[PDB]
């Protein structure tokens, strides 16, 4: 139960800082979108700032995607653990020994 729990506590600072860069970077390249407005700017080129901001958004967004299927991944390993269980990947293992 206090594995789940600080597992849990471990999710938060997945969670928190995972939407945290992705409200970062959303507020950035939005309000550069909202500067991009003002002058008489081509909407291609507009177009063009938001598909480099959808490579940021998906890109970052994947980054933590990685992130929590791997974080999560250690969790379901522990929930997993028993002996003879042959383990390759040795950073995974690492992230058993700390």
């Amino acid at each position: 139960s206090t594995l789940e729990a600080e597992m849990a506590v471990e999710r938060k600072a997945v969670e928190d800082q995972r939407d945290g860069e992705l409200e970062a970077r959303a507020q950035k390249l939005e309000a550069d979108l909202a500067e991009l407005e003002a002058e008489g700017a081509k909407a291609d080129a507009r177009r063009k700032v938001r598909d480099g901001g959808e490579r940021e958004m998906r890109q970052i967004r994947d980054r933590a995607q990685r992130e929590l299927d791997r974080l999560e991944d250690i969790w379901s390993t522990f929930t997993k653990l028993a002996p003879k269980q042959l383990i390759v990947d040795e950073n995974l293992y690492r992230e058993l020994v700390d």
